[PDB]
């Protein structure tokens, strides 16, 4: 019921744009969008750029991820492997999440999708 406000609270925010840098009330990049979500619904406390983000909190097994948890990806070409996006996990693949892909805005997709499922890296449980 922590995870119920954490996405309830989030799908609010649908269809609100991306600005990188951005940690609302209006507009979001990934990691301020996460970080938004967690302290205004629940004052749970994350940091605000993806790749410390994926390092706070407990570890998730992707076969193991509850609602609320935090999921993380890379980049697609070549990289580091460097943790470069998050999304809130909701449930059946489902993530909520500030997009700077074709959309531009807070939108949910599915970790499974060809696109996701290759450049997810880790999990993390902060409630």
């Amino acid at each position: 019921m922590g995870a119920d406000s954490v996405i309830s609270f989030a799908k609010t925010l649908l269809g609100k744009p991306y600005v990188w840098g951005a940690e609302g009330p209006n507009s979001f990049d990934c990691s301020g969008f996460t970080q938004y979500v967690m302290k205004k619904s629940v004052g749970v406390s994350i940091p605000r750029v993806s790749r410390d983000q994926s390092k706070y909190g407990t570890y998730v097994n992707r076969g193991d991820l509850r609602s609320g948890d935090l999921v993380f990806f890379d980049t697609q070409g070549s990289n580091n492997g460097s943790v470069s996006h998050v999304g809130i996990y909701i449930g059946n693949g489902d993530m909520i999440h500030a997009s700077s892909g074709s959309s531009k805005k807070v939108t949910i997709s599915n970790i499974n999708s060809s696109y996701y499922s290759s450049r997810y890296v880790n999990a993390r449980r902060v409630l």
